[PDB]
């Protein structure tokens, strides 16, 4: 194979504190000091944040310390924040150069508060109008679980052609922002009184309106 | 760390050659010399593919091959393989406390036509400003491969601070659609003339502005 094995998760509480374990053998992680972890968002290049095995680089934060004992090594994350909640990754060194990758660990920081959507309506722009398109936007943020369900509606009759929904995905301050699109011509943005964008997130529904009537 | 630039997206169909590019910013990049390159496939961990730039690590093919401009390095992969799609990270030196990890390039083996994104930059309605909101959206639709990368720039300059980005998500016609907003402040988005948003997608550049109106 080559593979380091980690716990497929580790659940925590904010304030509360973590411990990820790292088993190898005597040939990498019981040979040598040169166990790291790496941090990686979903979507994200990996962060360094352990680096033989418990020394924190530039800027990592003091919750982040590793240790090793024989064959296995281990990253104690304390105080847990919502940030911590990413894919934790271990390596070490194996001789000739080479690295061997510890299977990953996914850690979910648990009680994180709700916080419901804040939707937004835009109307289509001069700009795209004058070329003969109008696509109206539904941006949806700072949301917490996440998981939304969006609805369209002219003039409160409802709406399935053409709209096009994105999946969550973490902001900087891990809480989710989706976005739903309805495309349309010139001619029908007009020709209706009303469009809204209905959003139900953990049953409180929002939902916000847009007339082709503004001066935006 | 000196950031490692690499482009979002990197496509061919099976048997063509695929370089990725990292380029560094400082004195050589991170700083020099020691740049390695990572292969992640899909929901496992990374794997050293590279190491001292042209080097292979072993259970690591022929087809892999490196090199190092001046402060751009890049990655060959040659008669391109199903198995060879997968993100893909440089990095960046061992020396020190600082190894800095490129921003991640997408190998995609062509399942359809490729589609360069379709850009539609939005300014803050009348209403959200009538509130004390300032939010500009940016929607991002219609791309294959399903990886970009998004910039902002108030006035040339590009803004720092405020932007959040999607996760590429599959519309229903299989091409993906992204957006990213910059929340700003009525008083923030009237002071500029101009805002900019940028959107790059395996060597196309779009780039959409919007300048303050008002009305009132």
């Amino acid at each position: 194979p080559s593979a380091l094995t980690q716990p497929p998760s580790a659940s925590g509480s904010l304030g509360q504190s973590v411990t990820i374990s790292c088993t190898g053998t005597s040939s990498n992680v019981g040979g040598y000091n040169y166990v790291s972890w790496y941090q990686q968002h979903a979507g994200k290049a990996p962060k360094v944040i352990i680096y033989e095995v418990n020394k924190r680089p530039s800027g990592v934060p003091d919750r982040f310390s590793g240790s090793k004992s024989g064959n296995t090594a281990s990253l104690t994350v304390s105080g847990l924040q919502a940030e911590d909640e990413a894919d934790y990754y271990c390596s070490s060194y194996e001789g000739s150069d080479n690295f061997v990758f510890g299977t990953g660990t996914k850690v979910t920081v648990l009680g994180q508060p709700k916080a419901n959507p804040t939707v937004t309506l835009f109307p289509p722009s001069s700009e795209e109008l004058q070329a003969n398109k109008a696509t109206l936007v539904c941006l949806i943020s700072d949301f917490y679980p996440g998981a939304v369900t969006v609805a369209w509606k002219a003039d409160g009759s409802p709406v399935k052609a053409g709209v096009e929904t994105t999946k969550p995905s973490k902001q900087s301050n891990n809480k989710y922002a989706a976005s739903s699109y309805l495309s349309l011509t010139p001619e029908q943005w007009k020709s209706h009184r009303s469009y809204s964008c209905q959003v139900t997130h953990e049953g409180s529904t929002v939902e916000k309106t847009v007339a082709p009537t503004e001066c935006s």
